[PDB]
């Protein structure tokens, strides 16, 4: 049973054949199969037809995870937390890190389930750790120039310069043990709890119109002030916030209604439990016949169409019921599960395109999924500086990244070993790719924990256009390693 | 038979013999002949004395280069144009650009001519515009701090990306066919049309002493007024505008009197088709004996002196004649043949230089030959940056790339397929540096794509110290590939 | 006899017998053998916790050198010169350069008084010309803006280039000879006397209380009002400046009494000639046996204490005695013995860390050591530019290394001719690091000597900034071609 790759030196008339075969070539989950679909459905002729539309797929689905991210699962995490009454600054720092780094986090546990792909997610996080801290963070500085506070950087930048390098150990053991990831999550645990220690030691110191409304994503008066590329991006967008609308419940502390739509809302009980069970491990428990009579998808109809008719004709249009955050609930989890069914798709994209063109996981999880997993990144930061927030966002690139490894390992990993049954997630690391990469990252680290002091935190344009001219230069050396023009 | 660089690996006694001897070692034009120069004239202990003189002589070529293109050649070309109407907006952008660029494009079409130097022209135009984007515009933002104006930037880049793809892809296809040499002129054709209608369409939204002092260079009150440095240089140029001021009319709307020396001009209409037959084609033409009696060079000085002798008597002292643009045509005609004879003396120093030390095309391009020819640009672009123009200079910086690389390969190759009566210049490249140097170029251009919008336009001298430093570590890279130390 | 890098290939019940049985691992000098400390004493269990220890060993020696140059070998030195008028600008800028470059040149003579440990002294000489290029004065840049001053600039940087390519090429040749020492040393005085002459064209164009506070080296007050870092470096200094004030003489034009103490001065007139004694050659003179009956040191005691008796009955408390300066040159000898015992120590530390981990003298002398004998230059450096004299540290930074590289290189192979009766001093190099470094070295020189007259000599944070980025960079390929990814 040879190896997948094995396809590109096979004949043209045997490709589909041996892709349909070949039990490696097959992904674990998934709803569409982009290796038949290059080699059977496509005529080989137009092969780079059907890899720029893999390519257009992909970046359509990182939007995809962007919007579900930022508009839907985050909204709803905010709303539970602040029924347990947080505090506004501490919620400022961490809910824009969760938010950027859901795709992170969930890119990691897809990656990990499969021994195949565990490459890509190593790559993915250390690349947005490059990418982050030197793009993003000095791109923030050449946008407005401010005065970071001393303190929390120091802190920020010790905390990530611990997890990176006992990321670097964990992959010259070539292993992950459970006590390990264990260890991950609790140190992440201790990260937030200082946080919040230092924090308080330092302050001590009609029906129908409305449910046509609550279904229209656009609002014509700003489409209308914005310019044309402002424009292009909503329409972008139409289609997706149009079903995530649909289907995501969300509840909103900071409106008097609490975003109580109650025809809504009664449908999406309904609709929510459906979408969960039609997507969760690709569905495979939808169609589980229970008793051999009655499918799953058809009792949850059942009780989700009896209990949307006791609650609508329970409840009143103008008040919210007693039981309104209960639906944040069920909206956290189905965004959570339409974010982890979009993470599956990019996940087996790239594997394909690995495949085809035989290039290793590290080089694909440090380019194309670092990249569209910090789009948001980019988009949230770089507003954030342009309004008059620069401290803000230059926190948020550091605390994001912490978050990023310490979570992503630790989860995806400690998943992996207890539905495996295993007792260690096996690294491999591919060849003298992992180490440049690593030394890139660790450079990073060391320029900014020298340079920002030296500066007196007083941080502008120059330290932001070295750090890109950085970056650049850090591309050269991946490209020119993973073309063998520097060997060992 | 033997190649040429076999010469270094006989006994010193058979040097001379086997320069003389062997076919490659012979050039096709020019009036000297460095290789005998190096192993017959002089003794072997005074080899580096030799080189020392080479480099010496070759750095004067470039100042030859320069001056007549600055001072001759565009002057003519601007008497031309002027006779039909150019704007002075257009004017300044582009015929800065050709009288900068004057000197790489006849060293492409030189060293395209053989196909045992045709590595130098990608070397060089490719070495060009690598140190004119990074080195040059990097020294005028230091010099002068500037708002850039985003619109013709955009279209720049733009342009010149195209333009660098393109090459990058004849290169790999490893030739240039008659379409692709008729596509560059074309698209060079479209870019000037493009730049026409985008500023359009923005702006509606006695006798003896002047033969005496018209021969004389020098301005003895500004002389006395300059520096040590500038005297030493004027001096330095003396020689070579005393015989330009010779051989090459000068046709100046400017003036009032359009520089009508009657005097020498009549005389010049004796000397300038004198020179033009001596130098065309290294001379060959110029001894060809028609009818087996009578030489060419003698029947165009009978012809020169009677044309001399009715003009002088046919035209007045005050007055200048109602055909004094035909002056600017054989003045610009004269000048071009100049700069010609120049760069086949430059290409054929390189090509001695690089058959002795056992050097590549491509680095004896992108290092000497780049510098000489960037060394006009250097001078116009940082005075005008230092007298308040930065902006016309930055723009300057990327329009004239665009016109070297299109024209330079379109032209060169263009002349190469009529001469050889052949269908494709064969682009055979020398191993790992000429991606080396692809890969440099790209990523420059990445640099200022990024960096320039992100500060808003407004660049100042952190911008230049960073292009800086990134050429400084491009030279490292270059000389780490050609003495082997990254390899395959 | 088996090369004593072969010590970890053999089985650990045999390698402490091989240590102490191959010459090839003894020392010439020192007091502590390290090797056996390591494969000896130690159990192999704890070879890490041994190295650990080792470390903070050689950073302690390079604290007790530090100390030692700063406030003990320049102040007798000044009282020396002063005692003959010298110039105060000359004062400024020179001795700041010998107390900066005491370690430097300590270690150079000790390294190249042995074969085995030659490559140590290029290394660290050519990697501490690095690092105070760029991260030194890059960093006074960073702090404080200025405008330097450009012809010292010009000549400084002249100067240092001229010296190291010198040092390229004895490299290349694989040797220096005594007539190359002598040049070194020659050229180091034309130097000075070139500086000289500079600018003065310009410029014309109860006792027992005493003893007690002598001996305390705190001052409470100042203690009591500084911060919790420098109260820490205080006592890690407490120590060695107690034993340093113990036996080593100062005298100070700077204060009424010339830093006058009776009764610890001839106290000092027994204990420094004892310490001279013992400490010269390791103490191999010391235990001498005069005629078989009386050792050196003995006879040693006997002077000294009947010439301090004589002394102190001889001379009153309140006015020294009229031969107060000849305490200047003891103190300057003992001095400069204790730093000759503290890089002696470091050296041996260093090799024997290159034979346990089998690294070269090339990259152990251009990190560690090179490191170690730089971090005074930027404790007074730094200080002085954030005291308001950027100036004079940027130019102490150019007119140390000068010093550095001709003083150590001509003293110390001069010294190895001398002593060995031969007639050169081999220079072997090890392998590509070597010539990585030269051409880190010659580029930083470039870059500065384009930048700083391109920035017409207005410095500031971009080009500080810009050096640390290529500091950080030149590590990175340093470590690549140390563990062969860069290679032949
Ligand atoms: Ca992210
Ligand atoms: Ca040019
Ligand atoms: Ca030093």
């Amino acid at each position: 049973m040879a190896d997948c790759r094995a396809v590109c030196s096979l004949n043209t008339s045997d490709r589909c054949d041996f892709v349909k075969r070949n039990p490696d070539c097959h992904s674990e989950g998934g709803y569409l199969d982009y290796l038949k679909g290059i080699f059977c459905y496509f005529p080989p002729n137009l092969l780079p037809l059907a890899i720029t539309l893999y390519v257009f797929w992909l970046l359509y689905l990182f939007l995809i995870l962007g919007v579900t991210a930022a508009k839907f699962f985050c909204p709803n995490l905010s709303a539970i937390s602040t029924s347990l009454k947080l505090s506004h600054n501490v919620a400022g720092v961490t809910f824009l890190a969760f938010g950027n780094g859901a795709p992170d986090i969930f890119s990691a546990l897809v990656a990990f389930s499969d021994p195949r792909t565990a490459g890509l997610a190593i790559g993915a996080l250390f690349g947005a750790g490059v990418l982050v801290t030197t793009v993003v963070a000095g791109g923030i500085t050449i946008l407005r120039p401010f005065m970071a506070a001393s303190r929390p950087f120091l802190r920020d930048i010790t905390f990530y310069m611990v997890a990176v390098f006992l990321t670097f150990t964990a992959l010259y053991l070539g292993r992950i043990t459970l006590v390990w990831a264990l260890g991950y999550l609790g140190l992440y645990v201790f990260y937030v709890v200082t946080v919040i220690i230092c924090t308080w030691v330092y302050q001590r110191q009609t029906t129908g119109q409305i449910l046509l409304q609550a279904l229209n994503p656009l609002d014509y008066r700003k489409w209308r002030t914005q310019s044309i590329s402002c424009k292009l991006l909503k329409v972008a967008k139409l289609p997706v916030e149009f079903l995530l609308l649909l289907t995501v419940p969300v509840v909103d502390p900071d409106k008097d209604d609490r975003n109580w739509k109650r025809p809504l809302n009664c449908l999406q009980l309904v609709i929510s439990p459906l979408v969960l069970v039609l997507t969760l491990q690709s569905g495979v428990y939808g169609i589980y016949e229970i008793g051999g009579l009655l499918p799953v998808w058809a009792v949850v109809v059942i009780v989700g169409t009896a209990l949307a008719s006791v609650t609508f004709f329970a409840t009143s249009n103008s008040e919210p019921p007693r039981l309104h955050w209960l639906f944040a609930f069920l909206g956290f989890l189905t965004s959570a599960l339409w974010i982890n069914a979009a993470a599956t798709e990019v996940v087996n994209i790239l594997r394909s395109l690995g495949v085809v063109f035989r290039l290793s996981n590290t080089v694909l999880g440090l380019t194309l999924l670092a990249w569209g997993n910090s789009i948001g990144d980019a988009f949230s930061d770089f507003t954030l500086a342009r309004q008059g927030y620069p401290r803000m966002a230059f926190s948020a690139c550091f605390g994001g990244i912490i978050f990023n490894i310490l979570v992503g390992v630790g989860l995806g990993c400690l998943l992996q070993i207890v539905r495996s049954h295993a007792s260690e997630v096996k690294l491999e690391p591919d060849g003298l790719l992992v180490w440049v990469l690593a030394s890139a990252l660790g450079l990073s680290l060391v320029f900014s924990l020298v340079s920002v002091p030296l500066q007196c935190f007083q941080l502008s344009k120059a330290y932001g256009l070295c750090l890109l001219l950085f970056y650049i230069c850090f591309i050269v050396v991946v490209l020119l390693t993973e073309f063998g023009v520097i060997h060992l």
